[PDB]
Order: C-alpha cells, then structure tokens, then sequence
C-alpha cells in the first residue's frame, strides 16, 4: 500500500516523507507533472500534494493534467492538499482562489468546525457576527480528525494567498484569524484540503491526522505496528547503565514523577531525586510533595532541599514580573547544582532526566509567550535525557495509570515554574503567601469536594495585616496559547466566596477572572 | 375599631402610637396590667405589648394575668408583640427565653424566612450549614409582611435578651446576625412576635407592618383613606409662591427630575434649574442630561455649569477615596454657590429642594458605612425644602408614570454622588477616564441589549496609553447595607467581554466581582 506524494516545489517535501516512516507507511515520490502511465501500474491508495513557492493562479505556475485528476475519484483514490496544494484542487474544481488581505507565517491555532464549534469564533469582522458568516458555508459533525484531544490546533504557517471560494459542494472544516476558509473536506470525493503545513515539526498534531488518513480513510494494511514508543529511548540508555549516573529535578508534576518512576528502575542506586521548596509552593506542598514522593518510591535516593529563605530575601522588593521570573529561574539552576555538588559522581558521566513532552518542546521552539508557561527550567554541561521527546501529556496519563499510581496524579493541574511569585502582584512577602495560600487552598478543596477539578485544564488564586483583594482563576485551556474561562456553577460559586471573606482574614473583595486568552493570558504578571 | 397597646416600660412607647395616629387608626392606652373589666367593655379588635428595659425572667418582672390572655384567642383577638413584648408570649407560652449570646443595638437588617430564602443565610455558624440549623424550625410560604419589596429590611436594635426556644407551634420567620428566632407568627391564635422595635423612625417598613396588621389582619374598618401624601408639603408651600424663590441642583437622577416637576409648576418663573457637569459622569450625560432636561421642561430656566476642569486639576494626585470624596464635596457646595450667585435673588428668601427620600434619611441618620452612598451632597444657610422625606422609591416610581415621563427615568441605576472618581482607582486622569467611560458604556448598552439592566439594582465599570485591567460591578440590592452581586448568564456575559478586549484599546483583563455586602461594598473605594 504505496501512498503517492507529489512535489510542488516545497522546501518541507523531506518532512511530508518524514513522518510517513515515522508512522512506517510506504511512500514513494514522483512530481507535480507525472504522466498516469506511471501512476497506473503502481498500487496507490492515497495522494498527497504539497506546497511550493508559486502563485496558483499566475502564469507558468505548477499544476496538474486535466486527465489525471480525473483518474483519482473513479478508482476511489483519497487525496489531501497542503497549502499551495490545497489552492491546486480549489482552482480545478471550480473553486476561487486570490491574494489573501495578510499573511500567515509562523505557529497558528486553527478552529475545528462543528455546527457546535462556531460561537468559538471571535474574529468575525475581521473579513459581523458569528452565524451572520458561517451561513454561506457548509459545516457538519466533526473524519480526518478523529481522536483529537480539543477543538484547536497549534499548526505551522508559510504562505499569502488563501482560498476565496470553496469549491464544488465543499464542507468547511476549520479557520483561523487571517484565513476563514483555511480547511476543506468533500465528503462525495474523499478529498481533504489544508492550508497550512502538517508535516512540520512545529504542527503539533500532524501525525495524527497523517494516521488517520491513510490508515483510517486510505485503508492501508498496516504491517508494522510498535514503531515509536517511550521504552525505545530507555532501553537504549540500558547499555550506560553502568557507565554514567541520572541525576533529576523532582518537582512533583506527574511529567517527573513518572519519568523517574522508570529512570529508578534501571539505575536502582545510580538515580538521584532532587527535590527542592522554593517556598513559592501551594498549601502543604512543602512536605506533601516530599512524603509522597518517598513513599511511593522507598528504594529511590531523595534529596529535599529548603531554600525557601533564599528565595524570599532574594525576591525582596522585586515587583516587575520579568526581573522575578529571572531571579527565580538563575536561583533555581544554583541550588539545584549546589544539590548536586553535594552527592559526589562524576559530572562528565552523568544524565540529566527531564520529562519534556513533544508540546513542551515546540511552546519553546515557537516563541510566542512564556508567561503562561509551565516548564520553566528546561555552569554544568549535561548530557540531556528527554525521552517523552515526541510524547503527549495524554500518553503520560495512560502509563501512570499503568504504574498503578494513583489518579491524584494525574489529574494534578499543571503547576508552572515560578509558582506563587507571579501570583503575588507587586512586592512579595511571607506575609502575602499565607494569605495566598489560604485562599488558594480553600479554592482548590472546593473545586474537589464539588467535583469541578477534572473539568477545569488549570484552577489558581491570585492576591491583588491589609485587607487585599482576590481573584480566583479558572480555565479552560486548548492549546498553549489559547484559552477560555471555566463557567462555574454559581451556587457553587457563591460557597466558595462565602468561605473565604468568612474564614480568611486579611481579604474583603473576591474577584473572577472573565477574560479569555487571547488577549489576556492564564497568570496575572 | 380601638387598637389596645399596653406599656411595659418602652422608651418607644409614644412612637408606637405615633404610628397608628400617622396610619390614621384610633387607639388607646392601658398598661400592662389592666383588669380585664377595663377592656372587656371596649371594642377592641387588636394587641399590642411594647418593650421594657426589665428582663422577661427575672425576679419581679412586668407580665400579664394568667386569665387575660386567654381572652384574646378565644374572641379572635390579633396580637403583636415588641421586643420584651415578644418575649413576653414567649414565657407564657411555654416558650424559653433566656440571655442572648451577642446584643444588638442600633440599625440591622433581618431576613424574611421562606423555604426559599433559608439560602440567603451566611451566619448559620453564629450559634453549620444552611438547612443543617433551619430544619429545627418551621417556615412557610411569606401575612404580616404583604407588599413588600425586598426579603431584607432595616429595622431599629435595642435589646439584650432573646428568644431560645420557640413557643408552642409556632413559625419561624426572620433571622438576625445576633438573633437566629428574631420573628414569629403562630397561624393558629394569630399571633404576630418580634424583638426589633418597628416603631422607632429608623425602622424602614414600621408604618407598612403596621397597615398590614390593623387593617389587612385586624380588618378595622379603615375611615381615613387619603392622610400623608406627596402633596400636602406641596399644597403647604403654596402660601409661599411669591414671597420666595426656589433653587435646586438639577443632577438628573429621577428623585431630582420629578421633584423639580411639581416645583416648577407651583413656582414657573422663580424656579432655577442647576445641573452640573462635574465631567465625572457617565459617557454622553454632559450633554445628554441636560438635552433632555431642557426638551422636557421647556419652561424651566436651566443653568448648565462645566466645572469640569476645575475638577480635574482639583483632584491630581489623590489616591486616598476619603479625600477624594472630601474634594468632590467640597467642591460641589462651591460651584453650586458660585451658580446661585450668579442669578441675584434675595437669599434669605429662597427655598433649597432636595428631592430626598424616607430611606436616604435614615442612611444618613444611621450612620453605618458611606462609601456606596447615592445622595452624597445631602456659606448660604436655606430654608431646606425635602417634600418626599417620608416617601419611598417605589413611590416616585408611580408619580413619574403619572406625568407620562418615559420609563428611560424610572430604570436608570441610581448613579452617586463622587461619580467615576472612587471608580478609577489610584492617580485620576482624563485619559483614563476616556477609558473607563468607553468599557462602562459598552457594559451599560448590551445589559440593555439583551435586557438584564432592570433586574439590576445597579451596574457599572471599575478601571484598575499603558494597558489596564477592568471590573465589571452587577449587584442586587435589598437595603442600603446589604446587596447580592448579580448572576449574569454567561452566553450574555461572554459576549459583552469578547467586545471589550477587542473594541477598547488600553484593557487587555476583564474581572467580575463576586463579593457580596457585607463584608465588601458595591464601590471599590
Ligand atoms: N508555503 C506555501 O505554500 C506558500 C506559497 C505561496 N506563497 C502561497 O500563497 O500559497
Ligand atoms: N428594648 C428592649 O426591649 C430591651 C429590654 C431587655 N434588655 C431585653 O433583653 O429584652
């Protein structure tokens, strides 16, 4: 089951391969101007075609025969257009394609379309209302997408000219902020079209669509199954079990306590745990972090760290978000190496383990904002050990639970780096961060007991003997850099706050975030 | 038709007559230890037993006869007991009284019990939960209390001893912070019980409790009907038509609109109209008050003032809400002054109308807490002329639907006296008013919209070319010292926040208050 690939003139054709074998799919290549004698006497259950730097509408640009299209959609051939090929099959089907009114480079969250899906939109009078655009269009229910987490996307932009007009009996599929009619599915033809480019590293779930097609609408046999897997990377390192140490950062987020989890299993006494309370934690975490962490893994090396102090008096006066987030983040790689000069091993034989995920790398790689960020910390040179390089958090859930860890774990809100710092608006004190933790805590016991946790993507406080003013956070969060805010049941709601100007005192006023992201963003500084 | 009141040693007991005698009901006076002879010949188709600084369980203690009392429930007799009144048909009927926890003294407002409003209770731990306490109790469905606006109301505290048990079958119907069994009402005997004095002129609904017992519970066969009224000031100050002038400060609210209404009538030509532009008023109400003003009383002479300017430069750099309401104040009484000034008339001859209400004044007599105080301004001594100073809100409602003013002036959200200046937190400026007016604008029109405005006490914006971040303000008000925030739909609550960040230039963060008063306040400063 050979899946044809066409080229246009791409400089990401490479990575449209790349991620075939990634999903160990046969692939074979031709270009945009393949006579069908040659396509004929192949077996090719699937088309491709891809970008180039042309116009699709200008003179001598690359397009295809009349003929040959004509020979997919008898023979029950799916095709799928990406970009400049998407603008291919819109122009030969009857469909307009023009300049776009601005351009499209870099990482860019698309909209799934569902009849459902369309009060996501915000953006409407930029090409006013939500169904007064989306009428002229087609819409449906959710096949290329199957198995996809949200209704979002992070994918990767290179191009100027949009469609203008879908063509013949198309279904819109999805938009973005600067192209309405960016994604195309005909249902009669089997045909898919993108505007943007999946194969790209920076897409993020572009081997997930590349599986669904071929496998899913394509029908192709299979024949090879395991391929990638998180064991890979690990029982590679098996041969350096001996030879070097793996030193780790645990923090207590399920990415580094299940990271750690295997990481002990190979190196039983050449693992170390590093685990350190910056004092920037929530409510009982200090110690609770700790007695879990020992508990859970008794064989396992653990070194608790309180620099608690020397974060507080480092921190003093520091009111601007960016100078505290620098202070905490080269305060962090100190004790951290201080830890670590403390249990002597041979730093030039030594790892350094990191849960990183596949998302966690490309909200690095595409540099948007880093406010909202989760793994902050990602004169020591180590040899890095990531081997959830290419992982899902999704994935990550589905091993802790195979570890028979509990599902307090993995449910635990992503925690980011500088904690309650960027939480305390202005100058921070001890003082402050009981009062914080206070409301914080309260906040979070409810959302349990009530039982909102789970449904909310991340749930803080923020502090605004002064009475000092609140703001309780809620969200619910699609990509890493879009978001809207959790609507809480009011009589549940109205507990909550009721608790906390009773019990709490040093608070007067109760504030709820109502600002989504964009403009706004998760945390406060 | 006689009311009987008995005296037991209240201070009050002269305001209980007073009462009667300003309801027009005949009444007479005995003690509390009158023979049964004495009131057995008369007509007497009602109770009432006042207070009395004795304890209702001590030694030597006023009471009543054991055979008196069983005289009333057999011939169909109401009763109403105040204060130690209250206490009193407690002990006889095997009810327990004993020494309250906490006392109370002054204003304090009380909840009308349904099964229902067992919600609005916060204090339930003062002597834990909600329906955990009040299912020791009975409730009901709402007769004393008919007509009546809100589930609160404002009443007059003197006592030291409470109720501790219920008498025999008896209904549970208001609760107090300091007084869970405040109320009673025995449907059997009808039989009426409370420990506030209603009386006193700070009791907000003493008069209506009192119509509603004599006439609508009683059945007395009323004989006066017309009594107090709006007019009576009015048809007074007629004598006084040409000896004297009037002048008022036109500030558009409908307590000043309507009040000016009649008052220009009776004076046509020595009526001054004087609306001043402070120019921390809403958006558009520079111009669109006094437009409107002037279109509806083409007669009336009106004096617009633009003391805008020298508001501003007054109020540069204070950041303190108690100077900030000192310099407001100070300097309206100036620019008004400064007005007066300049249209020469005999000054020891004019008349000051203040369109104030019953409420306003006990808000100002009860001095409790003046931060979300409407009616602010309440070297030329006046001869103050306040006609509906023993009128209600609800009243001037019905009087401006009578002169067939448009609903636009019975609707408005009674707006303050400080205006926007305790509502832009910090420095004061012009470019941040700019700012708030264009959120607080868009805020008003879409409650407008999609038509909550009218089940809003009161709404507006709070401001917290740099970006700044915006509280949306929605409260539901009962008494002038107690108040709901307002549950906005989301679907309806969303829109107006996508159409803020996205239309305003200088917001990036929109909050929603959900802090109730107590222990918050409608106003931030
Ligand atoms: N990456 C692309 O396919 C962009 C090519 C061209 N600029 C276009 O408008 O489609
Ligand atoms: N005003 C009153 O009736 C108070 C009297 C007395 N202190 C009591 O506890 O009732």
């Amino acid at each position: 089951d050979k899946i044809l690939v066409l080229n246009f003139g791409s400089q990401y054709f490479h990575l449209i391969v790349k991620r075939l074998n990634n999903i160990k799919i046969f692939s074979e290549t031709k270009d945009y101007g393949v006579e069908l004698k040659d396509i004929k006497d192949m077996n090719i259950k699937g088309v491709i075609l891809s970008g180039g730097p042309y116009s699709v509408t200008e003179a001598g640009s690359p397009h295809l025969k009349k003929e040959v299209f004509e020979y997919f959609l008898e023979k029950k051939i799916p095709i799928f257009g990406i970009a400049y090929g998407m603008q291919e099959i819109a122009v030969q089907m009857n469909g307009e394609v023009k300049k776009s009114k601005t351009s499209e480079y870099g990482c860019t969250d698309v909209n799934i379309l569902r009849n459902d899906n369309i009060n996501n939109i915000t953006y409407c009078r930029n090409f006013s209302s939500a169904m007064d655009l989306y009428s002229n269009y087609k819409l449906m229910n959710e096949c290329l997408f199957e198995n996809i987490k949200s209704d979002i996307t992070t994918v990767w932009m290179n191009h100027n000219d949009e469609v203008t007009k879908i063509p013949e009996n198309f279904y819109l599929v999805s938009s973005s902020e600067n192209c309405l009619i960016c994604s195309i599915y005909n249902k009669e033809y089997n045909i898919y079209g993108v505007q943007y480019h999946p194969e790209v590293y920076e897409s993020l779930d572009g081997e997930l669509m590349f599986y669904n097609f071929a496998y899913n609408i394509c029908k192709c046999k299979k024949q090879f199954d395991p391929i990638r897997y998180h064991e890979l990377e690990l029982k590679n390192i098996e041969k350096y079990k001996h030879d070097h140490y793996v030193i780790a950062a645990m923090s207590g987020g399920i990415d580094s306590t299940v990271a750690a989890a295997y990481t002990h299993k190979i190196f039983k006494e050449r693992f170390f745990g590093i685990f350190i309370d910056n004092g920037l934690l929530r409510k009982n975490e200090a110690e609770n972090v700790y007695t879990f962490l020992k508990s859970t893994f008794p064989d396992m090396n653990i070194t608790k760290i309180d620099a608690s102090e020397n974060f507080l008096s480092n921190l003093q006066g520091v009111t601007d978000p960016e100078q505290k987030r620098k202070i905490i983040g080269k305060l962090f790689i100190e004790e951290f190496e201080k830890a670590v000069n403390n249990i002597d091993i041979d730093i030039n034989k030594t790892f350094l383990l990191q849960g990183t995920l596949y998302p966690d790398i490309i909200e690095s790689k595409c540099s948007k904002n880093l406010s909202d960020t989760i793994k902050t910390h990602h004169n020591l040179k180590f040899k890095l050990f990531e081997p959830f390089k290419y992982l899902f958090k999704d994935d990550v859930k589905t091993l802790s639970r195979e570890l028979n860890l509990p599902e307090e774990i993995t449910n635990r809100h992503p925690f980011p780096g500088p904690g309650l710092a960027i939480r305390v608006i202005g100058e921070i004190n001890k003082h402050k961060l009981n009062i914080l933790r206070e409301v914080d805590d309260i906040f979070i016991n409810d959302l349990k007991q009530y039982g909102l946790y789970n449904q909310i993507s991340q749930a803080f406080a923020v502090l605004l003997s002064y009475d000092y003013v609140c703001v309780l956070r809620a969200v619910k969060t699609s990509s890493f850099m879009t978001a809207n805010w959790y609507q809480i049941p009011y009589d549940i709601l109205d507990k909550i706050t009721t608790r906390i100007l009773s019990e709490v005192k040093g608070v007067n006023r109760i504030l709820y975030d109502v600002s989504s992201k964009p403009p706004a963003t998760i945390e406060f500084e």
